[PDB]
């Protein structure tokens, strides 16, 4: 029989600074877990790495080099447009092999926002923590924790999939027929989730035919609830900034309103700070300060350094991801989501979102 | 061969209290000229019909009862919760046929918005200028008059079809199989029009299989602009009020920003203004006091009553209905409209266009 969960766990970073608190697992001593438990290998994907910028990023890094050492195959995946640390990494660990990735060369649009660790085909985490000092010292995180070889595994396949698109040497982001002989495989989705969790993947041009857009799965959610919506993401402006033009993408953004004003559900956006120079970021904001006010709906602001990227539907689905709700996201970068529908972690779930809406970070919005 | 513009002229009302001037055809002339070239029949269909509110209205109500009295076939169509005035109508011609229409009793939400005439199979006129005294004399209102014989049996082919959702006793408001019975037929289309002209039509569960939904193509139309799109009608607010529920459809409202945003098109429009009570209105306004300095788009607003529907594209396109671009009438409610790409005829349009733009009664948006 498989257990409930998938053996899943919370993991956050909740600095020393901030109020938040709590008794789950935390980055430090997931990445810990990870690589003492580690016999054959150790996969970790990020945009960038840079994990000597605190304390206790630098002490995961000398346990990393320790392990490559004793013989662990270690490979580190990083955007190409985080090169700027490699020198600064190889010269600290000559055995780990660190690999640049531009999953997007036909555009040079796509980034590499993996942000996962596998470890033997048996450990996996998955969140918003990067390999990076800040995610796991400075930088409120969130993600999950499994020992469950089966899930791990399915992570295990995205990591390839992902590593496939080195820059040097001809492969899957130099060649187009080396590129059709990836075999994209997934052994879980929506259709067919194990122990209430599966994997949700982007872009739409990196899922071959078997594993599920994240965009489909999280606009599906948001269109088929009923009670409550809770997200925390950074911010959730239908209009992003693409190098120097500006990009219109309101699907998620249409969604949820459609969800507030049709169906009446109550929906409560934790989102970061914006730009006062910002007029789209501003016309956002403005725009649901009138609905919150006829509608069911809540807004609260935070101005510290929050990765979190959680999504809570009906105290029954939870989405937790690296990747941020806009049209660049969603439409070019190339992350792993995690879902699960597990009634104790989308419950464990709701009383951490109910934990960061009452913070003394979280400020109501005010225009 | 057939004629350029399928024959078809610019009428409008301009009244005497407004600056509007121009050297087209008058609705008033238009009737006119529709009643006096009549000689098989009238047929007219608009949502309310109350024409003695005004001279000229009374005017060409009593042509009317002389062309009913002379052996003329008169039917008008008006929607069931115009029916204050019937008593009123049939007291002055009792050789006119009114009849009531309830094009949705499964809801009750579906309205007859036809707003058009036609006569003899070779006269009609399609605009937003219903039956009314208002719609002649003092509302400023646009439409288009054509005496093409086949133009004006494709539009008799549209009032065929909604003449046959009448009240009383079994018909195709009553019954499901006879309803079905109905040969909902079209002789033009986008994929086939005569002389750059074609009858789009509302709502989508009485276009049959033949017909083509006026939404799709205003959304087509929409999202194919390239150079600039001129709208003038009431309101573009996203959200509008059904009963006591308020109703969410952003469906143009989203091309049309899709349009300025991504594709940077010159956009200007021309909307009547809203209720500083009304939260929705305040909403869209600011969201697009932030969009029209951003991008290249303008609004103006207007407070006279107009029930103009007017909508051009690229200098390239037009086109002319009697009903608001919003959610409820392009769900619900039931109507014809006219589209041409003849070049001259939309040049015309957009010399309309252009007059009212800089009008007077045209006062820039302010928020
Ligand atoms: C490009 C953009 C578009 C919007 C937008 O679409 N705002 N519109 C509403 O918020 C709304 C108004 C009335 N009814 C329902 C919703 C907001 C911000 C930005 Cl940057």
């Amino acid at each position: 029989s498989v257990p409930a969960g998938a053996k899943c766990r919370l993991v956050e970073t909740l600095p020393e600074n901030m109020d938040f608190r709590s008794d789950h697992l935390t980055t430090f001593e997931c990445f810990n877990e990870i690589i003492t438990l580690a016999k054959k290998y150790i996969y970790i994907a990020s945009f960038c790495c840079n994990p000597l910028s605190t304390t206790r990023g630098a002490l995961i890094f000398d346990k990393l080099k320790e392990a490559s050492e004793k013989g662990i195959k270690i490979i580190v995946l990083l955007d190409e447009r985080g090169k700027r640390n490699l020198g600064e990494l190889q010269s600290h660990c000559p055995d780990i092999n660190f690999i640049t990735v531009n999953i997007d060369k036909k555009n040079n649009v796509g980034l590499l926002l993996g942000c996962f660790w596998v470890s033997d085909d048996e450990r996996c985490y998955v969140g918003n923590a990067s390999f990076t000092g800040g995610s796991i010292h400075t930088i409120k995180t969130l993600g999950v924790y499994s020992d469950y070889p089966p899930l791990a595994t399915d992570l295990r396949r995205r990591f390839d999939t992902f590593k496939a698109f080195n820059s040097a040497k001809n492969s899957a982001a130099n060649l187009a027929s080396a590129a059709a002989a990836l075999p994209v495989s997934t052994a879980y989705h929506i259709k067919n989730p194990i122990g209430g969790v599966f994997f949700t993947d982007s872009p739409e041009h990196l899922l071959g035919y078997s594993r599920d857009l994240d965009t489909d799965v999280v606009i599906d959610k948001l269109k088929s609830a009923k009670t409550s919506i809770d997200i925390e993401h950074l911010a959730i402006v239908p209009t992003t900034r693409v190098d120097g033009n500006s990009y219109y993408w309101p699907d998620i953004y249409n969604s949820i309103i459609e969800a507030a004003i049709n169906r009446g559900v109550k929906i409560r956006l934790l989102v970061g700070n914006w730009d006062k120079n910002d007029v789209y970021s501003m016309a956002t904001a403005r725009s649901l300060d009138a609905l919150c006010v006829q509608n069911d709906l809540s807004v609260k602001v935070f101005t510290i350094q929050n990765n979190t990227k959680l999504l809570i539907v009906d105290d029954e689905y939870v989405h937790i991801t690296s990747a941020n709700f806009d049209g660049t996201h969603y439409q070019n970068h190339g992350f792993v989501s995690f879902n699960s529908i597990d009634k104790q972690l989308v419950s464990e779930a709701k009383k951490i979102f109910e934990r960061d809406w009452v913070s003394s970070h979280s400020k109501s919005l005010k225009i």
